[PDB]
């Protein structure tokens, strides 16, 4: 089966300058119906196709897939190749994780954080999805 | 089930300088067999791992997943961090969408468009795929 | 069903300066249980979310999905937009392939290679996965 | 998926002397979750392994699988080979039906009726089940 | 998935006095779409809930599930407990078989034959079905 | 998926005169691969299409589906309509059960027992099968 959530915050863009990971609002999957099911697994893709980051010390952004049981299932990020890019170019980002559904998991969700004092931005379509299989 | 199409236009590369979205030839999925099926959903991934864009005003490229019912299911793109990059570097791009198969859909396909008068280029492997589940 | 492998080589990073494709250790899928099954197909995603490449001639990195039957199912890569980037920025990369399981396949795996004498680096989470369906 | 209901009325046996079909209490399947799903079908088995019928004019019993939309999906029955059997022997009975789940169906259930004024009896395990597939 | 066929020959009943197995018309499954698929198996149920047999030497009827490759996957039958039953009572019959779909099979079908010169009769609902799984 | 076992003891028929349930040799399903899986269920059919029973006090036979955890999932049987049938006619028998695979189950199997001092006989094809679903 498929579980899916997307956002498209054109009118009210998202940003973070947080050094710690914080939730990306709207990018959460409810997997309660499948929990406590050791024979099931979720393959989870976080797709942030058009992010950027502003800043003045080799800016970038980090992303993670986590559960509400404190498991960091995957992480990664982008950075620029200059200290102060004259344009914060759009840097497509995708991240793929796996999680057994054996445990009492309820939520699989996206988080983000900054790098070197940057501000990370999302102002367009992004998604999180899972394929759940036996 | 899986539906899949790929291209690999090494000998005859693809390009667009179109401001409006136009089809990427060869990156189309036929989902007719699954249409009018409200209990089915497709999770669709467009993978353009090695595109670039030429131009002189912060060039880039945009991509979309659409149906032949006029639904834009997802969009995003890449841009460079300089006004006139001395090399149009390869900027891997992936985009993930979801579509209920309730409607009379026949085709799910990839489109692209330019940015600020750029020319977008594909000269190597790219794919579009879907997982269809109940 | 889902098949999955990941790495997270923070303490002992990976690198290659190989012009020919070589295996990324740890990014291998065992599909033996599904082989010789013409009604089955694998949809395979290689996710390298945080690679970079060092070098002095427009550096970058290439990646491929292959089988142990010599099939190159997909390939692509990233490159920088400068001859000698002052920072080798992190360039998220994903690649999606399809393979019929009709043949006597045992292994689907990731490979990488350099570009123009670069060194490609992985020092954090990366994965390879497949959805196997009828 | 599987939907299932059984009864085992040892302490309070069931009987009917009804000429018209009437519900067998407890032998009902709730298929509401799957309704309005044209791509789904149910394969339904009614298993009455140990019924009998009393009477004096070639007794027997009839059974049917029906929906709450007035569809009689299957029917059949047993009869004895004598006008007045000296023992109403146990006559195992099974019945298999198919139903598309396209419609607004809620319930698939078992019914029974008599033959030639008989009384039909169930005093032990019986079941109704469905396999639901795409 | 489910494959299914039924008959309900109330207006034009079926009979056989054949000593050799012959096809029951209408009780045939087309499995061509699944053939040459070693990872698939069919679980096949033949349900004849209300047959009888006439005759004067301990009459009965035999049934079989066969393919068009000459495989007899299952067989069985009913007989009466008297030499000349005064009423040929209805004797519910079900038969379950399994078949790998590895081979070039096209058809799985029902057959019947007599016993000791009997005539076997079907004048009401009967079905043949399969569940096909990986 | 399907699990299946059959017997066809033409050359060396089976019989029991046991008052207690005893295993029918060969009619056992190994479900170990699916055990400890609360999201999975088995729908189990025992098909004895051509049994009979000998004896002189309203003979018959009983059958059950059991696990190796002492669960009697289903039971039923046939009996004749005379005290001493002049021919022990063939009395087709089918029995359907359901079992959650949550527990540490290894085996689902068929048992039989006599009635009123009868001897129950199987000298031809019989099967036990399960459909296992999520
Ligand atoms: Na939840
Ligand atoms: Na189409
Ligand atoms: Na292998
Ligand atoms: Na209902
Ligand atoms: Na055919
Ligand atoms: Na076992």
């Amino acid at each position: 089966s498929i579980v899916f959530a997307s956002i498209d915050p054109r009118s009210n863009p998202l940003q973070t300058s947080s050094q710690n990971y914080v939730d990306i609002p709207g990018l959460k999957l409810d997997v309660s119906k499948y929990s406590n099911s050791p024979c099931l697994t979720a393959l989870i893709t976080l797709n942030i196709p058009t992010p950027y980051a502003s800043g003045n010390n080799f800016p970038g952004g980090n992303f993670a897939i986590v559960t509400d049981q404190g498991e960091q299932l995957a992480y990664g990020g982008f950075t620029y190749s200059s200290k102060i890019p004259e344009n914060s170019g759009r840097m497509p980002f995708t991240l793929v994780a796996r999680y057994s559904l054996a445990s009492n998991v309820s939520t699989i969700k996206a988080q983000w954080s900054n790098i070197r004092g940057s501000t990370v931005h999302i102002d367009s379509y992004a998604s999180i999805s899972a394929v759940i299989q036996c």
